[PDB]
């Protein structure tokens, strides 16, 4: 009915009015502005300077361990690599050291198979093994022997230099590492080699891995369709968090507090508001992305994480952290998802202050226009009430008081009666039923 429609219409105007009002009041308070700026500076440093309690850093870590872990847990069952009949083609014949531990503990592989032609549903080309291996080796060297060598997101120019089996000169930074992680999964997915016996094995699942159930396709991209997909999105989301960290990083400098004793003019003294907004919007995105990484990771069945990744050949052969680089992968996937979820939960207080800082910053950045909007909303509500039955009881839901003495230039002080608002809010949900 038209009356129920009118109430939901008025209620949303009241909500919009109430919120814009609290923000306009907040925009005129240097204490409230100093608190929000101090909150952003603290949570900025907590996102880009910390490792353990940073959902940004832990988001990266899970994407890397999950990319290295997939490769470590199933590379052994990939149809023996090589160039095919013509040894001058497809990367030829090559040998790779420090590869993922196989079912016997072997860490050296030769891609010398000629009996089959490389490609999807067949063997993995030597060139694609070299590609995936290079990416894997960079990830492993970046984590180091301790598994903690990756610098905090604010630090992007730390050099990574080592010799493979060529000499690699790159950066130990999240942008480079996430690209390495993408190379592993993208190359695995497109090359889509065959899995020995079409993945058939001795697990309760019917395949070679617990939690991995064969749906009639024996190739790598068939068997691991869900896991490849979850990991690709994990990389995509954590990469978004890494881009947004540039914004946070550009705003990490400590500012001087506004004088609480002096009058603050919101029309003139808020030139800092634009970067304050961009900082808060970025911090909120980082959080969105870190949580999305959790959600992508949880598409992977629990049995595959606990009874395959946590029981992989790397742990079976005693390759752990703390010379040799065994810091990354399937051995630490399970604890990283715990550390990421825990870091997001511990970011609770900070997350709320970020949203509040964002809204205040947008209001300060657009004060003139936002204040005019408060007036429009007042006029819109007064108009809406006029046609309603018993408009007389409701007329006082909003009120305005003049103050031409205002040193801040806020000549009209707007108000809202919380009780008449509650009544409308509740009368609207009563009419909806």
């Amino acid at each position: 009915q038209d009356l129920s429609d009118s109430y939901e219409r008025l209620n949303n105007l009241l909500t919009n009015y109430s919120v814009l009002n609290a923000l306009i009041r907040q925009s005129a308070d240097p204490n409230a502005i100093n608190n929000a700026r101090g909150n952003l500076n603290a949570s900025a440093k907590n996102l880009i300077n910390d490792k353990k309690n940073s959902p940004a850093y832990q988001a990266v870590l899970l994407a890397l361990n999950a990319a290295a872990g997939l490769w470590q847990v199933m590379s052994y069952a990939i149809s023996p690599c090589g160039p095919g009949k013509d040894t001058s083609k497809n990367g030829g014949v090559q040998t790779f050291h420090n590869t993922p531990s196989n079912q016997w503990g072997g860490t050296t592989i030769t891609c010398g198979t000629t009996g089959y032609e490389p490609g999807p549903y067949s063997i993995l080309s030597t060139e694609n093994y070299a590609k995936i291996n290079k990416a894997y080796q960079i990830i492993q060297k970046a984590f180091g022997s301790s598994g903690k060598d990756i610098p905090a997101l604010s630090d992007t120019n730390t050099e990574l230099k080592f010799t493979i089996n060529e000499e690699i000169v790159t950066k130990n930074n999240a942008q480079v590492l996430l690209e390495q992680a993408s190379t592993i999964i993208t190359t695995l997915n497109s090359a889509c080699p065959w899995i020995n016996n079409g993945g058939a094995g001795g697990a309760s699942s019917g395949s070679l891995w617990e939690g991995i159930y064969l749906k009639g396709d024996g190739s790598a991209c068939g068997i691991f369709k869900n896991e490849i997909s979850a990991i690709q999105d994990m990389i995509k989301n954590a990469a978004i968090a890494v881009e947004q960290s540039k914004i946070v990083a550009a705003n990490a400098q400590n500012q001087r507090n506004l004088d609480t004793g002096k009058t603050f003019n919101p029309y003139k003294d808020a030139n800092f508001a634009q970067s304050m907004f961009a900082n808060a919007k970025a911090q909120a995105e980082i959080l969105n992305r870190a949580q999305a990484v959790v959600k992508d990771f949880e598409r992977i069945p629990a049995e595959f994480v606990k009874d395959s990744l946590g029981v992989c050949h790397e742990v079976q052969n005693g390759h752990l952290r703390g010379d040799n680089t065994w810091g990354a992968g399937c051995a630490y996937v399970g604890e990283t998802v715990t550390n990421l979820k825990d870091s997001i939960a511990h970011f609770g207080d900070q997350a709320e202050r970020i949203h509040n800082a964002r809204n205040l910053a947008y209001t300060l950045a657009n004060f003139s226009s936002q204040y005019q909007k408060l007036g429009e909303h007042y006029d819109s509500i007064t108009a809406a009430i006029s046609s309603l039955p018993d408009a007389q009881s409701l007329q006082n839901v909003v009120s305005k008081k003049t103050n031409p003495n205002s040193p801040q230039g806020i000549q009209d002080n707007y108000y809202i009666d919380s009780n008449i608002h509650s009544q409308v809010q509740s009368r609207s949900q009563e009419l909806k039923g």
